[PDB]
């Protein structure tokens, strides 16, 4: 059993907590907890490759993808480790996150410890946006808040 | 070869970035950076085990200490591998950080990818204190500032 942690803070009133949880070695991890001050909708939500955040969320690169390959959403074969699709704001402005990945881990190759976990602007298109950056990035706008994932109890 | 960073940030206003390099896995640990805000005089800085910070930097737990050994500094045999001493501050509040560390790595079960960097109110007494605390905590007081490690390009 393998936990991980992840505050997320930004420049504006987006702020939020992220757990992972990771029962076994390289078994499906777990996500879940609260994000609150988004606009109603879509958020994208991303591992960025590094835990830089001497410039806040500017700093953490672009999306994590060891095995070097495009962009998707969660339920892609076609996807880089990091793309955690979309999490979904209410109109009170709060998204509580509930998701189950099995390319995701807290140990190895495919390990987020250390990273940056990134909640968007806008909605990640998952790949299907009709534009050469939808296979990169999704377009999901600016990076409203982030974090590092760290190691938990 | 590998890189980590983080961003000391507080309750108050002690500010900090501080870098972290190791050229081989079995090679020491440069620690390099700058921390603002602090009183003159030495300040304990420790790596905790717990990159959780979910409630500021109490949430970080203990010494990371994974070998189960008695608190020191960082030129003791018998210290925690979150052992880092001190830093110093000048009369501008200051400290300008620069430690080699041959106990700490960025990789294996030494690793602090993850963890917690804490700088303190006081200084640590390197298990040289006097009481049952010295040989524990050191006795450096309020976490005054803190941050999650995270890998670095
Ligand atoms: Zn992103
Ligand atoms: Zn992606
Ligand atoms: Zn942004
Ligand atoms: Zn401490
Ligand atoms: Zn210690
Ligand atoms: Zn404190």
């Amino acid at each position: 059993a393998t936990k991980a942690v992840c505050v997320l803070k930004g420049d504006g009133p987006v702020q939020g907590i992220i757990n992972f949880e990771q029962k076994e070695s390289n078994g499906p991890v777990k996500v879940w907890g609260s994000i609150k001050g988004l606009t109603e909708g879509l958020h994208g939500f991303h591992v960025h490759e590094f835990g830089d955040n001497t410039a806040g969320c500017t700093s953490a690169g672009p999306h994590f993808n060891p095995l070097s390959r495009k962009h998707g959403g969660p339920k892609d074969e076609e996807r880089h480790v990091g793309d955690l699709g979309n999490v979904t704001a209410d109109k009170d402005g709060v998204a509580d996150v509930s998701i189950e990945d099995s390319v995701i881990s807290l140990s190895g190759d495919h390990c987020i410890i250390g990273r940056t976990l990134v909640v968007h602007e806008k909605a990640d298109d998952l790949g299907k946006g009709g534009n050469e950056e939808s296979t990169k990035t999704g377009n999901a706008g600016s990076r409203l808040a982030c974090g590092v994932i760290g190691i938990a109890q």
